[PDB]
């Protein structure tokens, strides 16, 4: 119509390499530290976003169907960040789809918030600067930040509102060569943010992080500068162990992580011994993600198609691209 | 012929053992201390034929295993070379624990053949050099030559390394133990992979002493919250080892943090108490007996009453029999 301004953005998922985790700051979701991510090729959110100036509220609907009065609410109050930032009080009808294999464990918190920012600013023609762009998706979910880029992200923890934010790492292509296996992992279907507060909060080891993290993200970012897989790899595991070494010291102790998940870590070590490179990392659940050099991509696989159903190895690539405008 | 019988009580390590300097004489990365537990424990005999071609040992009036066998016959090779005579011996131990609930017994079981020897043989060994025998057949067996609290100084070779018992001016008999029995998902089944490959091992090493010496301050002042949340991090900081192995494990199942759960729950209703778990998922529940009943009564809302087994603390240490 003619007063209606509507933007289309696909962003892509990412995967952090060096663990957000604990934040300064719950309101504007600041973190405790900077983290490390790789934005995936194959998973996504696409999110159309309608203003209209006879819209009452905003609407949600979320792969065809209505979301439900509770999550409602908080797409209402993200959009009042938008609209204030807009300098208007049109509202909108949200439209989006996660190509992300949800039921399967993997998050669509990062892409859904990118891509809305993203949508947003184009339908409302804001000219946002990618860090401001970058702020905007933060405000909806921290790792949602970095999927505003393609490869390797890196998310400045800052101070404030104004100076939290995400910015794309050049890596001389290095983000081509490589890959990341999704092992899913059999899980409780029971009922992230929540956990990590509990950690930073209470957590006995949590300062033990905290005295590490600098120094395992310096030494991640030196290992992109020299597309050293090895050094890559030996660190990032090491911090993504850590960050579920704080869980335990918890009031009370908790753990994302099943038998199951063990299982699948020690495959990745049995690579490592017969001379197939990669390393894995955990999130807020039990998936255990294999970080790989494309070119062993499926010998790595093989090895765990040996001990897991097919449906459950699931690999992509890594997408040089940031976040796109789309029909 | 030369017999002797013991009683041995299980302990459990309130400061971990985890980790050993040396794997041949059992010398330890750091001191531990525990609390010797009155309910779970070993009786074994222990006889001296010089019919005999090798040395036998029936547990629970079976056999054991090919393995058990091996460690035996070793572990009585030091007895023989200490006695100084070519004897082999028929071993009959009892275990006294619930039946197939996951408790250990080494510690038990290698106490009471180290005091059953020394009856049986005529060694009169001190207290020390008895805690030394025992801690070559297993490092825990150390510690419960001795009853209440004890301590096993790690030393740095076989004459100096070995436990002691600590007086606590009967405080023990002020504590108890709850069991809360829990079960993996392994149909059939770490330290030394923990200690050589573990990415976070110094950090386990570079907070043991400090643990330890707030802990000995606790016991001395009988200041049970204090000892309390010294023992509950170092255990789960032992747990954190294991997750920097190569490759990672961990002893624990979901239900053990239900358990876990519950202390902290306990501890906001005015029931003090705190947890530890050793190489299993059992978690176990230092309380004072003034609280023992509440504490369990909290478990029981969650947990079968089958699952549920509170042990006092014992004041006495080995025992010879007859």
């Amino acid at each position: 119509g003619s007063m209606v301004k509507s933007g289309k953005a696909r962003a892509h998922t990412n995967i952090a390499l060096i663990k957000y985790w604990g934040k300064a700051d719950e309101t504007y979701i600041i973190p405790m530290n900077n983290s490390l991510s790789v934005t995936l090729d194959r998973f996504y959110t696409e999110t159309k976003v309608t203003f209209d100036p006879d819209f009452t509220e905003d609407c949600l609907i979320l792969n065809g169907n209505e979301v439900n009065a509770k999550e409602k609410e908080k797409i209402q109050n993200y959009m009042n960040i938008v609209r204030d930032l807009a300098g208007n009080r049109l509202h909108a009808r949200i439209e989006s789809e996660n190509y992300v294999p949800t039921a399967a464990g993997l998050a669509s918190s990062a892409s859904a918030y990118a891509a809305l920012a993203a949508a947003c600013n184009e339908a409302l023609s804001l000219n946002l600067s990618d860090t401001d762009l970058s702020r905007l998706a933060r405000r909806g979910s921290g790792s949602a930040s970095r999927s505003i880029f393609g490869g390797f992200a890196e998310w400045e923890k800052g101070h404030d509102d104004l100076t939290s934010y995400a910015h794309g790492i050049n890596s001389n292509g290095w983000e081509k060569d490589l890959s990341m296996i999704f092992v899913v992992i059999n899980n409780q279907s029971k009922k992230s943010r929540s956990g990590m507060s509990l950690t930073r909060d209470t957590s006995r080891f949590y300062q033990y992080w905290l005295d590490h993290v600098d120094e395992d993200l310096n030494e991640a970012k030196e290992a992109v500068k020299n597309q050293d897989f090895q050094r890559l790899g030996e660190v990032i595991e090491a911090n993504g162990l850590r960050m579920h070494a704080t869980n335990l010291g918890a009031q009370p102790p908790f753990t994302y992580l099943v038998q199951e998940s063990y299982d699948a870590m020690a495959i990745v070590e049995q690579c490592r011994k017969a001379n197939l490179p990669c390393y894995f990392t955990m999130d807020a659940g039990p998936n255990v993600k294999v970080l790989v050099e494309k070119k062993n991509k499926q010998a790595v696989m093989e090895q765990f198609l040996k001990v897991f159903d097919e449906s459950k190895i699931i690999a992509s690539d890594i997408i040089s691209s940031g976040v796109e405008i789309i029909k």
